């Protein structure tokens, strides 16, 4: 990996913020708010590179800090969505009251210098979609320079191109952030991973010879590949559960789940958990409550 | 509960946005961005009221959707932080280039009408801290009305009060959001709950008579009160684990943990998991890897 991007990305995010406010362009602010999310993603990816190759497994994080690439990706998409909200709000108010660009050259220079950065990125969807936002800035500046507007004249159609294309860029930016908030929140909501087929898996689980009942089947995803499947299983007292255990962990293996914890409880009052909390009053605090 | 707040809060968030942009006040935009987070929190709390009293426990969410009050609270604090970032950026640029208030009356009216809403809130820290942001708006409007500034004059000291107090309000707003991002991310990072004393708990766990080894001790928090504690425990083959199990689940009960799953594995090669994935190649995909 190479990390020599924060030096460039952070430096040009500030440049596009200053030039976006000094040059009076929402497209420049939009792109700078996109490069800020790009630097947040770079920091998250670098943090996820130091969490890996150096596990911790401490007394306060029993699973480690490997979930920081999902929390840091949902916190970056929500950050970007909130930034796009303000960009959209400032883009609708400039469609009502139009304003112009004071320095097209300062917008064009930093517009290209920042489009040339997303070409020293992937070459050597957000990264793919960050380069289109840097084309809008150079398009708007060109329209204001191959067709100038003297300070003394009123706003023409040109004052509308910048807010109109910035609204389109918010729709394009939020068309990739929206699939990311839904895909990452499902992980942090303790939902079953999308790849796992919980219908076939639970149909095969009940077909294991020697198994009498299966309850508390919790399957969730820590990170990609790491799927934890808690499971309680009742079994007749006169039969061992060794071959049953082997079958259950081989069924889960074929489903891509390798972190399987099975609690074997001995054996319609024979279908509840034999081992809830030590008191009946714990039923309020039990998950999958009885 | 009462839900007759979205009708008021959503209606006045739009009013404070329009009047904050039509009246040229960052404090009004700051408060409207705070009332937007307030309505997002109201929607999250109402969703968490319908997830409760009606559990689902489906085939795609084995723990239910009870984690939506933690994901929806981290997504609301990050949303608020990103909004405060834009508010702060527009507050530093107005400290450099000062602007004034076009309609102090429109700022004062909607300033009070929106301070009277946070008095029809708690009465019948963010809610406590939303009312201070509505005092800054009424303070700034008063200074511009008990001391007017004709359009023909340059900006005096009055043009600085609004950005200066909005910077202070961002610090106050982010002084309650920051403790919320750290407290909610620890839950979504699968970290040990703060209340649980993992030192005394793990010291008592190893002192249970009949237990030979304890590994894969995963304790995490779904929501407040619901703590799930996965655990693998080795034991001698000639001794049963019934009394040991009772002791272990009574030790966890005294620690506030009632969702305990124990995998009893039979018995320094006697201290590893007896039941990893069915193949040695799964060690890469195992959590707490061997
Ligand atoms: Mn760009
Ligand atoms: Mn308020």
């Amino acid at each position: 990996r190479l990390l020599f991007m924060l030096v460039l990305t952070v430096a040009f995010f500030v440049a596009e913020l200053v030039s976006g406010y000094l040059g009076n362009s929402i497209a420049l602010l939009s792109d700078s708010f996109n490069m800020l999310s790009d630097l947040i993603s770079l920091c998250v990816g670098l943090s996820a590179g130091y969490i890996a190759r150096r596990p911790t497994r401490g007394f306060s994080a029993t699973y480690g800090y490997a979930r920081a690439e999902v929390v840091g990706a949902l916190s970056n998409a929500v950050f970007l969505t909130a930034l796009c909200f303000t960009i959209f709000v400032e883009a609708v108010l400039r469609l009502a009251r139009p304003e112009r660009i004071d320095d097209p050259e300062l917008v064009l220079i930093v517009g290209v210098l920042g489009l040339l950065v997303n070409v020293v990125g992937l070459l050597i969807l957000h990264v793919m979609g960050d380069a289109l936002g840097s084309v809008v800035v150079v398009i708007t500046a060109i329209i204001f320079y191959v067709l100038p507007l003297k300070s003394e004249d009123p706003c023409n159609w040109q004052c509308y191109i910048d807010p109109s294309l910035t609204v389109l860029m918010v729709i394009i930016i939020l068309s990739s952030a929206f699939p990311l908030i839904k895909e990452t929140a499902a992980i942090l909501l303790q939902m079953v991973p999308k790849g796992v087929n919980m219908e076939e898996l639970m149909s095969k689980l009940s077909a294991v010879p020697g198994i009498s009942s299966v309850h508390e089947v919790h399957i969730w995803e820590l990170v990609s590949g790491k799927i934890i499947a808690t499971l309680h299983i009742k079994y007749p007292k006169d039969r061992g559960y060794q071959d049953a255990s082997t079958k259950i962990r081989e069924i889960f293996h074929h489903a891509g789940i390798h972190n399987v914890t099975i609690q074997f409880e001995n054996v319609d009052l024979l279908l509840l958990c034999n081992s809830p909390c030590i008191s009946k009053g714990c039923a309020k605090q039990l998950c999958c409550p009885p």
